[PDB]
């Protein structure tokens, strides 16, 4: 049982991508051998990816993709990517044209859970809350049936890379132009606020299990913004607490995911809404997720086991 | 300008792919190079794909994936796949990391109309009539709200699929069916009913072609001639009034840019009751200068060439 890990990526997650799988690699109860992308989409193998590893973000690579690397001695892939090329199903389908099983979600779910709209339009149809939202194609006349404020983001691009919020009805043609530039279709959504934000992890098989819940809190700034907090036990009442990870468990259902899922909600005025499923979450021991799971009484090794097992099932 | 065609492919169809690429590579307004995917899944490249070509049917290949192909060599993959790795966007996904500009629906569009639950979800949340039907997915209670007869359906592979008459009987077209796909859908048979055909082309925002419409004729046995075979009858236009037609061909536009397809689709309806209702979206049909789609345009007054140059042309947007 070898295990392969590509971290690193062309998004602007590189860094944390790497910072990842320098956790994973410690405490991964697996041989388990690396793999990097760097920024500019070469691929580093043997050493040369560990040093990468070690430099904490890998500028360049050596090996054009698709990479001469030894598919046959791994069982499984896991991959460590954000964003595009990451969870956008991609790389996923690579895999499955090389026949290696892999951790994490696959084609089809990868790419509906990247895209904000065709996402929301699954989860809206399958009785799951999400923010009054429309999108908005490149060259379509923009119509929010809904006054602002409200926010702006391509459709399928991670990271806050092309958001911003609109104050301004009139300001709206900025916000598409900006947005545009990272994907031909963007999607309007109603701003919230007040708004908490609460966090959920899923493991498992499309029937996976829910971690317990866990709260964002963001401090003052100090101009840098303050130190998030991860409040878990988060505070609610049990009720809202339960439903938030039956939600969590039903959208990650009918979306098919596979292996895990950081799911994201809004909680605004007594009502909640699922904002976002996270294929492949930050992997630091100290991560959302990790760190949701290991509340949940899943220790970060065991957490990594299950998961890597889980890409054979 | 440079084309790379891919055809074949491990799945059902590959016989049907080979066909499509030979009307493809015989009328394409560009030069062009085959590459083909043999059943076992390797590639043959040059020489030995065009040599596949002639026999119809490329049972071995001499390259495992991924190929050692000039991809540099040109501007456009024409990707001519049906079914598992063809329209479930892995392919597609494959080229994204190529950095090749394709033909076709991209990796979301792809995975999503290749799913029966998926799909219906989507147009049925957009107000685009579909067929009742609810999802089941292998050890788990099925919850169908509706009453027989209905089609049991793996969700993302033509086998497998049953009619049910009684609920007795559900739990074995599941069975069935979850031996193909671990998600099954569960549709109301609808009865009697037309079956309309109508192409879409163009990236998000195309144009439909006229509509057509699939009779079956079965095989019997004549006086005079004997023997003669089942047939697929395509009439077109589809004997419809109007006001039909109208609604058919705005609804093939309308879900085909929900769904944010690209370059080209075959949608598929049923007509019942005067009741329109979406079947489904083919991301790659049959391109035979004989196919329901060439035949579809051609009745819309685009030429074969022209529609496989709008095509390509397409896929640098
Ligand atoms: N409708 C909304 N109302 C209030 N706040 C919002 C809303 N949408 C987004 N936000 C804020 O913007 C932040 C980031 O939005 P988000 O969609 O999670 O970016 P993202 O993580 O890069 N999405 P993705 O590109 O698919 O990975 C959230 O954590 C919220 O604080
Ligand atoms: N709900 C229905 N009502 C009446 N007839 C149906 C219905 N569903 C399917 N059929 C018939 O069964 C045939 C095949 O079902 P169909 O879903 O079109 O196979 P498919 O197009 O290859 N999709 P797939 O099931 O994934 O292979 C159709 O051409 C119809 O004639």
């Amino acid at each position: 049982m070898r295990v392969l890990l590509i971290a690193g990526g062309v998004s602007p997650e590189h860094e944390v991508s790497l910072l990842s799988a320098e956790g994973v690699l410690r405490h991964i109860p697996f041989p388990t051998d690396l793999a990097v992308i760097a920024q500019d989409g070469r691929w580093l193998l043997g050493e040369k990816a560990l040093t990468a590893l070690e430099a904490k973000a890998a500028p360049e690579g050596e090996h054009p993709f698709p990479p001469p690397l030894s598919w046959e001695r791994y069982d499984v892939v896991f991959p460590l990517l954000h964003g595009r090329f990451g969870e956008d199903g991609t790389v996923q389908g690579f895999l499955e044209l090389l026949g290696k099983p892999y951790v994490g979600a696959g084609v089809a779910a990868s790419a509906l859970c990247m895209d904000k709209d065709l996402s929301k339009r699954v989860l809206a149809q399958a009785g799951v809350p999400v923010v009054p939202w429309v999108a908005v194609r490149k060259g379509e006349p923009p119509v929010v049936p809904f006054d602002p404020p409200f926010f702006v983001k391509p459709a399928n691009t991670g990271s806050s890379v092309g958001i911003s919020r609109v104050e301004r009805f009139q300001d709206l043609e900025a916000a598409l132009a900006l947005a545009f530039r990272y994907d031909e279709k963007a999607v309007v959504e109603k701003a919230l606020s007040p708004v908490r934000e609460l966090e959920v992890g899923v493991l498992g098989n499309v029937f996976g299990e829910a971690s317990p819940v866990g709260e964002v809190r963001y401090e003052a700034p100090f101009y840098t913004p303050g130190r998030a907090e991860l409040l878990i036990p988060a505070p609610l009442d049990p009720g809202t607490q339960e439903t938030v990870q039956e939600l969590a468990l039903k959208a990650y259902k009918v979306l098919g995911v596979r292996g895990m899922a950081r799911v994201d909600f809004f909680l605004a005025e007594g009502e909640l809404y699922l904002n976002e499923l996270n294929t492949i979450p930050g992997f630091t021991p100290t991560s959302m997720y990790p760190r949701l799971f290991e509340a949940g009484g899943v220790a970060y090794p065991e957490l990594l086991r299950r998961l890597v097992e889980l890409a054979l099932t």
